[PDB]
């Protein structure tokens, strides 16, 4: 019975530590956390955000309020996943929790605005700098990758106490906004809402120059981005582009819709290979966070999919290409949606989320990596909990051993008051109940190993071969057969 167990982690709030870096809820997470291990949680998850603790300057990194919350975290008895948050929290109107990147760094900005995504509008998205920035060094002297570099050894070198301690199992390292390797295709503060297939956000010059580059290299130094795609709002059968049997189809476009899914899988191979080099011999698992752009994707184009850089059409796997560049690094992928049902979504927004779980759950197990998920949306009630029963073990309980597939853990969003008050708490703890196939909390459950170094880099070429031929999904149950209640 105990193969099936499937470890539970609840996020924290946005602002475990204040906007000001100021640790201000010890007693309020102390009483909230040992609602946590009451209910049978094994850990919590929590951003810990650069602009926070690298914002007075460069290289002045300020832990103190991090390290008081990780004490915290410790003496509770829970394990904890660190996300390497270089992205901004928040900032849109109406957001409660606003913590931009660091000062001086948007300062760089205002002399070479080209750092940030840029939209064909020319808007510039401040929540994360551009991957084209990635080895330029722009920035008092250091590239976005020596920055990201520097922040994690730093980290290590801070929280060396709570890595021995087995306190610390996870690194998630933040790969664009919301912490998740994507473009800013849909963006609120730019006039974008649900459904809208978004935009390509591939303007700042070094992007442009890099296209340029890339076109010539294949004999075509004339094209362009493709400029038939409408805007964030549009819905696809109004573009020429995005339409059924439309210019996405076109050898042009292919080469644009390559080159753009591409530059953000060599973003992550790069940023993961560093990671790897810093975090080598602790006993952690690197993950990278994929968005889930449920929108769109029952229909041809995919719209959303590759507006977000995932080139994913019903011949293409633009997750498994993904999943195999994560090999190397023996990382994890940490995919959302685990929660919905395609019966919950608007009709107009062509969504397919248990599809598109299923499609990716897949892509890694068969790149034989682990593979967690998150909740999307706020959820508290039955069926939700009974959705992400299912996605955890997708052919229910093996009474001989493990299952054939299992999510490696889930991550609730995420921890307040609510959550551990009332009916609430009682549909969680008998969640976490059945996540763990009802046997008693096991701390000691799925050891990590000394992380070894990253193998062999392999180029796009062969990266891209998981693309085709297109498999289809392991089979899911439609209930899980452990419900809650
Ligand atoms: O606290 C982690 C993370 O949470 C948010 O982003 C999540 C979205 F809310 C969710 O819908 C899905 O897309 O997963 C995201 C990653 O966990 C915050 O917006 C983000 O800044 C923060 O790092
Ligand atoms: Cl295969």
């Amino acid at each position: 019975v105990k193969g099936n167990y499937v470890q539970v982690y609840v996020m924290l709030p946005l602002d475990a530590v204040s906007v000001n870096n100021r640790f201000e809820k010890g007693d309020e997470l102390r009483a909230q956390l040992r609602k946590l291990v009451e209910a049978g949680v094994d850990g919590v998850m929590v951003d810990v955000w650069w602009g926070l603790v690298e914002g007075k300057g460069p290289k002045a990194y300020d832990w103190s309020a991090y390290k008081q919350l990780f004490e915290l975290v410790q003496k509770a008895g829970l394990k904890l996943q660190a996300i390497m948050s270089f992205h901004q929290c928040g900032g849109n109107v109406g957001d409660a929790v606003n913590i931009p990147i660091p000062q001086w760094v948007r300062d760089v900005g205002t002399r070479d605005p080209d750092i940030f995504y840029t939209d064909g509008h020319g808007t510039r998205n401040i929540e994360y700098l551009t991957l084209g920035v990635d080895n330029q060094p722009l920035f008092h002297g250091r590239s976005a990758v020596q920055m990201y570099a520097d922040y994690m050894t730093s980290f290590r070198e801070n929280m060396k106490e709570f890595l021995d301690a087995g306190v610390i199992v996870d690194i998630e390292v933040g790969l664009g906004p919301a912490g998740e390797m994507r473009y800013p295709s849909y963006p609120q503060s730019h006039g974008w809402s649900f459904p809208g297939i978004g935009e390509f956000i591939c303007y700042d010059k070094y992007l442009q120059a890099d296209f340029k580059a890339a076109a010539a290299a294949v004999g075509h130094p004339e094209w362009e981005f493709p400029n038939d795609v409408g805007q964030y709002n549009d819905t696809p059968e109004r573009t020429q582009f995005f339409r059924d049997n439309g210019t996405y189809l076109s050898e042009k476009g292919r080469f644009f819709l390559a080159w753009y899914s591409n530059n953000l899988i060599k973003h992550g191979d790069r940023i993961l290979d560093e990671a790897n080099k810093v975090f080598l011999g602790y006993k952690v698992q690197l993950a990278i966070k994929i968005s889930g752009i449920h929108w769109w994707y029952k229909v041809p184009s995919h719209a959303a999919e590759l507006t977000a850089g995932y080139y994913n059409l019903h011949d293409r796997d633009g997750y498994r290409t993904i999943a195999r560049m994560l090999k190397r690094h023996r990382a994890s992928i940490n995919f959302t949606c685990a929660e919905m049902r395609d019966s919950e979504q608007s009709s107009q927004a062509m969504s397919a989320p248990e599809e598109l779980v299923q499609q990716v759950l897949s892509a890694g197990w068969r790149e034989g990596l682990n593979v967690a998920c998150e909740n999307a949306l706020p959820r508290y009630d039955p069926t939700a909990y009974n959705t992400i029963l299912r996605n955890a073990r997708p052919h229910g309980i093996n009474q001989s051993g493990p299952p054939e597939h299992k999510l490696f853990g889930f991550t609730y969003l995420r921890l307040s008051n609510q959550l551990v008050e009332g009916q609430n708490y009682v549909n969680f703890k008998t969640f976490v109940d059945r996540m763990h196939a009802n046997l008693p909390r096991d701390p000691y459950v799925d050891p990590m190993a000394p992380l070894p170094r990253s193998g062999p880099e392999i180029s796009i070429e062969m990266i891209l071969q998981a693309a085709q031929p297109k498999l289809q999904p392991f089979p899911f149950q439609e209930h899980t057969d452990l419900p809650v209640g």
